[PDB]
């Protein structure tokens, strides 16, 4: 057992707060806000050894990421941001910061009860995206 396999499963949304504004700010256009905003993804998180895998399935995008904590990789971003990203686990939080262009979002996942909490911040604006197992 690690710590991190609270976070193991697949979760679903069930709520969300701010998204729009949120892609705003990171600078998302209108058409993949709308379609992006409407969707209803699974967040699907596995353990292999040191590897993190998190999956995101929605009728807009599938998209699936891999990594080892502490350790930069790049991303493309459901929304087609080619990002440099790094995932911590800070406090029993996974801590995952994108940087590109100059710019930097922030996307906390936290176990409150039986939820999956997710904050995404950018330029002071957050949104809180709730996710429950399937
Ligand atoms: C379908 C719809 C939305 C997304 C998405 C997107 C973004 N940020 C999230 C953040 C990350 C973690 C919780 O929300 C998600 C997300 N990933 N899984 N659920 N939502 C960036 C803003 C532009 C839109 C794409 C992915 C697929």
């Amino acid at each position: 057992s690690h710590m991190c396999d609270a976070f193991v499963g697949t979760w679903k949304l069930v709520s969300s707060e701010n998204f729009d504004d949120y892609m705003k700010e990171v600078g998302v256009g209108f058409a993949t806000r709308k379609v992006a905003g409407m969707a209803k993804p699974n967040m699907i998180i596995s353990v292999n050894g040191d590897v993190i895998t998190i999956k995101s399935e929605s009728t807009f995008k599938n998209t699936e990421i891999s990594f080892i904590l502490g350790q930069e990789f790049d991303e493309v971003t459901a929304d087609d941001r080619k990002v440099k990203s790094t995932i911590t686990l800070d406090g029993g939080v996974l801590v995952h910061v994108q940087k590109w262009d100059g710019k930097s979002t922030t996307i906390k996942r936290k176990r409150e009860d039986d939820k999956l909490v997710v904050e995404c911040v950018m330029k002071g604006v957050t949104s809180t995206r709730v996710y429950e197992r399937a």
